[PDB]
């Protein structure tokens, strides 16, 4: 499986695009349309299935497919790695995390950005050493287990075990 197959459990490939509650527009998994020349807002619908549409390279009128958001998320994934490996913080962890717990932590980026993954200090010291199950335990002293324990119990197997165990069913 990949990390796409985890994302679009943890969070949900929404094949429609849908414009943001606060002033922005999604589709697939969380992809906002408008980033540019450093102007987040697309300025419409219509030039915000333009842009989509260009990306893809078809006449969508505002909807994509699963595999069409496949080749965005990771797309978004890339631009995630590039976005840690600037962070001196968690570069370092990074680098040493195997592809499975690679794609645990770029999970909990696209979650709460590099500054909350940044912030649980000791429990990616943690898994720079790799000592998993240490690891594991002190990341769920946090409200973020609380805030959301199912999509953390899975990350958190993910990095335990570094197998995809916790998805093997969705």
């Amino acid at each position: 499986m990949n990390i796409f197959e985890m994302l679009r459990i943890d969070e949900g490939l929404r094949l429609k695009i849908y414009k943001d509650t606060e002033g922005y527009y999604t589709i697939g998994i969380g992809h906002l349309l408008g980033i540019g020349h450093l102007l987040t807002k697309s300025p419409s619908l219509n030039a915000a299935k333009s842009e989509l549409d260009k990306a893809i390279g078809r006449n969508t009128n505002g909807v994509i497919t699963k595999d069409e958001a496949e080749k965005l998320f990771n797309q978004d994934v890339d631009a995630a790695v590039r976005g840690i490996l600037r962070n001196a913080k968690l570069k370092p962890v990074y680098d040493s995390l195997d592809a499975v717990r690679r794609a645990a932590l770029i999970n909990m980026v696209f979650q709460m950005g590099e500054t909350g993954v940044a912030g649980f200090t000791n429990s990616l010291r943690m898994l720079q050493q790799k000592r998993w199950d240490e690891a594991a335990v002190n990341l769920a002293k946090s409200r973020w287990y609380n805030q959301t324990p199912n999509r953390a119990k899975r990350v958190i197997t993910t990095f335990r075990t570094g197998t995809w165990d916790a998805y093997k069913n969705l």
